[PDB]
């Protein structure tokens, strides 16, 4: 689609089967998410306040607007849902003007 | 112009005559560059660490790989220079997939 940034850019992801509300954010190198349950293995890392604890999960499937992309998803307790580049590049998303 | 996301959004924006490189995110809702001299009035704001005072100037004439816009930029101590949604609206810079 085409999105006019009038009002924040958030849109609707579908991630382990459950539907969330993230931002569209391209100044965020990557996507992190908050609380909810992915299937398979994580690692840990260290990321709105001070530094925070959160799971990498790898070629995680997801689906922003159609379009269905697979990527790496931190999840914690992030302040909010941020769709980094890491996924904007997957679906093929660009900035025009 | 059309950019990927591949590497991050940086371009040259024009102001107060001098050149400068900012990110485009649209994740941010305004726009802050880097201290530099600007010509006019100005107001306090607080607003990367903890919180920061800066300038916030209104109406100032920018310019982002040509197009020509103008509003309100605030100028600080920001850990760098970012271009926010209320220039972003003024260029017609929408996200696109």
């Amino acid at each position: 689609p085409q999105i006019t940034l009038w009002k924040r850019p958030l849109v609707t992801i579908k991630i382990g089967g459950q539907l969330k509300e993230a931002l569209i954010d391209t100044g965020a190198d990557d996507t992190v998410l908050e609380e909810m349950n992915l299937p398979g293995r994580w690692k840990p890392k260290i990321i709105i306040g001070g530094l925070i604890k959160v799971r990498q999960y790898d070629q995680i499937p997801i689906e922003i607007c159609g379009h269905k992309a697979i990527g790496t998803v931190l999840i914690g307790p992030t302040p909010a849902n941020i769709i980094g580049r890491n996924l904007l590049t997957q679906i093929g998303c660009t900035l025009n003007f």
